[PDB]
């Protein structure tokens, strides 16, 4: 047993390792999306910038969980980072919809993690999740919802003009 | 009788209390409108900001009337603030139209108040209304009219693109 | 269903709407108290300033709950804001006592809201209440208790000198 | 007839001369009050300072009316400035009460002047009175009322301690 370990259940340790993988996966999805918009036949530079920033944020989320694992005396175990589900993301609207779906999936995982921490009476872990993850997720989901709504109302994906103008005035 | 009271008719005192309630009501209408535009399925952040600012201005209008009541030796009597007539405001154009209607209604009340002050030969109260309320109302009505016109000419409410672009270039 | 909604119970949504109304009510109580102290026959300007600031803080509390409702994909439903229970607040001490009672009532509502969020396993909502409301309430209640104690010990409400000196040295 | 005179009734001209005298009288009352508080057997230096400032303000009120008379092509006619009604002002509270009475008397004269200007359809003179005199009077009366209230509640005039503390914390 680690000399620092206290009130840290083996199930919580394993769930933290699973969350690390999921955050890295989310980073990869956003990386793929970003460079799709950098294609010469797509060419929406602020969509590209927005998703690259989201990708880098997800990496920060993963690294903080790795730090947490060590803080509590757990041991990090890494797994393959699966490639994203799509190579071609179709449109700005479709990418935003996939991002919304991704963020809700990551949120569900975080909520399950919190439920586990609650069941194991781990208030430090509960606080960690609430303070650093849960509101960030709520804000990210709300922002993506707002973006999807605007793109739909503007006439995307059929209107290339709508995506162009959204790229300039919301993401730029 | 208040030691400060002079040339201040009981009817004027009562009319000032009614105006306080109406200004607070206007604040509530704009508060409701503001957060409608903050909904994830509406998502027009500058409409939200514009109406929240209008809401806060209406509260200032109410507070100045409360100050006036005490300055003249009248006594403030408060009533319930009625909820706004709508929960859902439909569109940017529809909210602007409701705001225009509201501002004209508040103006009519102020004009009736001025007529009362005139009938009771209260030049201090006349000056108060003219100096702090009447031109503010005229400017607010003109601005809302301008906004309604632009939204109509741009193709609102059917064009979600029109409302988006107005939000960015006029309200942003 | 809102595209952003996740782990947000209909009961929690309704309870948030009730809390919005209560925060606005508290804003109204403090607004009334403030202008009582602005009366020429009361004339305690720092009591007036203190309660006006408390009123504006309560409005901020309401607006943050409206933001929360939209963040989680709930829908804001507003009700009439009831007038405060008193027109005349009697004395500085009596107003402080009514403020203490009000703040404890609002606290009780927040605790019931937290219990509901706990029962529905909504850790985001629990964190929201704890982080933004519960300690603010504890601090406000403690401050009002301190004020009541000092006014009593100084000889209020019978001593107009006590209220005058408290207004100058604590609230000024 | 003066080359500048237009829409300026002889009655208005005469009433302006009477108001000039009354403003100078008010200046004299406050001058007398001020130095009463400078007596070694009274010795309230902030009462003295407050009333001296009020005296100088009244002189400014008179001078602006003299300017107005010439602006409109009327001719200034001056009369004796009567001595104040009291040599000894008794107490801080009594002086404040006399100041309140004085300010209401001057207000009544200004209201009669405004009624005359209205009867003679002189909107320039109406505006002059409203803009430069009427709210100043309302504010002065309210302030004096507030002061009287505080002194009474503190225990003046019997409490020399009350007048001392008021001098330090309100007027200082
Ligand atoms: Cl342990
Ligand atoms: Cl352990
Ligand atoms: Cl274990
Ligand atoms: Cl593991
Ligand atoms: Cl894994
Ligand atoms: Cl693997
Ligand atoms: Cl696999
Ligand atoms: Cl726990
Ligand atoms: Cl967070
Ligand atoms: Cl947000
Ligand atoms: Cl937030
Ligand atoms: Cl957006
Ligand atoms: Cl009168
Ligand atoms: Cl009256
Ligand atoms: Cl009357
Ligand atoms: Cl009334
Ligand atoms: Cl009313
Ligand atoms: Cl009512
Ligand atoms: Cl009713
Ligand atoms: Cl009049
Ligand atoms: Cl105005
Ligand atoms: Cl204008
Ligand atoms: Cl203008
Ligand atoms: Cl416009
Ligand atoms: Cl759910
Ligand atoms: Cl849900
Ligand atoms: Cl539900
Ligand atoms: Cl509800
Ligand atoms: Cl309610
Ligand atoms: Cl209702
Ligand atoms: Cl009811
Ligand atoms: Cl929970
Ligand atoms: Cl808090
Ligand atoms: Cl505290
Ligand atoms: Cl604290
Ligand atoms: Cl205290
Ligand atoms: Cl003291
Ligand atoms: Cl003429
Ligand atoms: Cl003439
Ligand atoms: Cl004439
Ligand atoms: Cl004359
Ligand atoms: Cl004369
Ligand atoms: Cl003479
Ligand atoms: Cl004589
Ligand atoms: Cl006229
Ligand atoms: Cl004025
Ligand atoms: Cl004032
Ligand atoms: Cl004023
Ligand atoms: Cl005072
Ligand atoms: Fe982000
Ligand atoms: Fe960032
Ligand atoms: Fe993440
Ligand atoms: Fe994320
Ligand atoms: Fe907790
Ligand atoms: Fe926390
Ligand atoms: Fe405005
Ligand atoms: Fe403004
Ligand atoms: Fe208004
Ligand atoms: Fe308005
Ligand atoms: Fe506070
Ligand atoms: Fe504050
Ligand atoms: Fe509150
Ligand atoms: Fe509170
Ligand atoms: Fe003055
Ligand atoms: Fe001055
Ligand atoms: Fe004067
Ligand atoms: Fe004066
Ligand atoms: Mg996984
Ligand atoms: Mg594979
Ligand atoms: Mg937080
Ligand atoms: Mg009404
Ligand atoms: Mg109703
Ligand atoms: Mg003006
Ligand atoms: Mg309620
Ligand atoms: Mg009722
Ligand atoms: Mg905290
Ligand atoms: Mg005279
Ligand atoms: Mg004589
Ligand atoms: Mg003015």
């Amino acid at each position: 047993t680690s000399q620092v370990r206290q009130n840290y259940h083996q199930d919580s340790e394993a769930a933290i390792n699973r969350q690390i993988n999921l955050e890295l996966y989310a980073s990869y999805v956003y990386l793929s999306m970003s460079y799709y918009f950098d294609r010469d036949d797509v060419a929406l530079k602020n969509f590209a910038k927005y998703f690259l920033h989201q990708s880098h944020e997800e990496r920060e989320h993963a690294e903080k969980l790795m730090k947490l694992q060590n803080q509590r005396g757990g041991r990090i175990f890494l797994q393959d980072i699966k490639k994203p589900d799509c190579d071609d993301w179709e449109s700005g609207l479709n990418a935003m919809e996939c991002a919304l779906h991704l963020e809700k999936n990551v949120n569900q995982s975080l909520l399950e993690l919190h439920k586990l921490a609650t069941d194991k009476n781990d208030p430090h872990l509960c606080d960690f999740i609430e303070t650093h993850y849960l509101n960030e997720q709520v804000k990210a989901i709300k922002e993506l919802g707002d973006h999807v709504t605007n793109l739909r109302k503007m006439g995307a994906p059929e209107s290339g003009l709508a995506e162009y103008l959204f790229d300039k005035h919301t993401l730029g």
